[PDB]
């Protein structure tokens, strides 16, 4: 249930979003792009599913993949700024769940986007509490798909 | 190319989008929903394209109109966050072109949202040179449709 999901970001995790979020989301490309190639460098098996965006072991130098990295980027600043209205944050969530799902991407493959998470924010000093933060914000997607 | 119509937006233009978008993208959800229904409103032939929407007609208690229309606000935001780098504006333009591309939206059509921008930026008293801006903003998108 996506509401009952989202009804797990008490006071503290989202103090610890957002916390965190005003550091890594300064710097969208670079920390978007971060994030998709640790991706595909970690969970290889997920490659096929980004066939539109081409060579992806290009980074920074694919335009498709910094373009699509950047975007979502945005999506996660869109629920960072819905945290405070359950009813809004819920309907955002369905609305990207929706993408994913037409996509072919369960929950449990959506979920393989912790540990790159957990990575990038270790990069910039942010430990388990910061990840396990997140994991509960994309719990809330998962519960959607 | 879309580079050159992105390359073109000079600083006075930059300025007058910025300074539109302080105010209008401040009030995403409740701007972005005025936004569609007004589309709606006056390109009533449009209706048909949204259809996974369902009643569009119930504005804001359409929960997943609400949800598509504070995420197209925030791809507005993408824009005007990129404004100062070409190269970066042009990569998410051409993704999110990709998006109506796949949903057989023409240059044309999309060029209808001009109305509706004019009309929201109006009832904030932006005027026709704020309108102008950003029909040059639309612009680059069609060069890529
Ligand atoms: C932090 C979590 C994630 C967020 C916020 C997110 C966000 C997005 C966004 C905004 C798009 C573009 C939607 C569209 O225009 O159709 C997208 C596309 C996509 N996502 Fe995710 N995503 C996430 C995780 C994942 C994971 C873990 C997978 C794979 C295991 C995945 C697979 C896809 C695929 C296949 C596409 C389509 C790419 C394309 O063809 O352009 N996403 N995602
Ligand atoms: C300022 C201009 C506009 C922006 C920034 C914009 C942005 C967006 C975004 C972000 C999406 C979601 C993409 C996805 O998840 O697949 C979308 C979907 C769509 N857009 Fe636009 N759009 C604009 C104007 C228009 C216009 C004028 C039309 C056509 C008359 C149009 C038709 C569509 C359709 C049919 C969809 C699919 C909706 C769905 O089934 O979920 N858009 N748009």
């Amino acid at each position: 249930s996506v509401y009952d999901a989202a009804a797990q970001l008490t006071a503290d995790v989202k103090k610890d979003l957002r916390d965190s979020w005003k550091v890594i989301g300064s710097d969208k490309k670079g920390n978007g792009v971060a994030l998709m190639t640790t991706l595909f460098a970690d969970n290889q098996e997920t490659i096929g599913y980004f066939k539109r965006l081409g060579d992806v072991s290009q980074g920074m130098a694919n335009d498709k993949l910094r373009g699509h990295s950047i975007t979502l980027m945005y999506a996660l600043q869109n629920f960072i700024d819905q945290l405070d209205n359950p009813d809004d944050l819920v309907c955002v969530v369905e609305k990207f769940a929706v993408n994913h799902i037409t996509r072919k991407i369960s929950a449990a493959e959506f979920g393989k986007i912790n540990g790159p998470i957990k990575k990038v924010l270790a990069s910039k000093n942010f430990g388990d509490k910061y990840a396990n933060a997140w994991a509960k914000l994309v719990a809330v997607v998962q519960a959607a798909l």
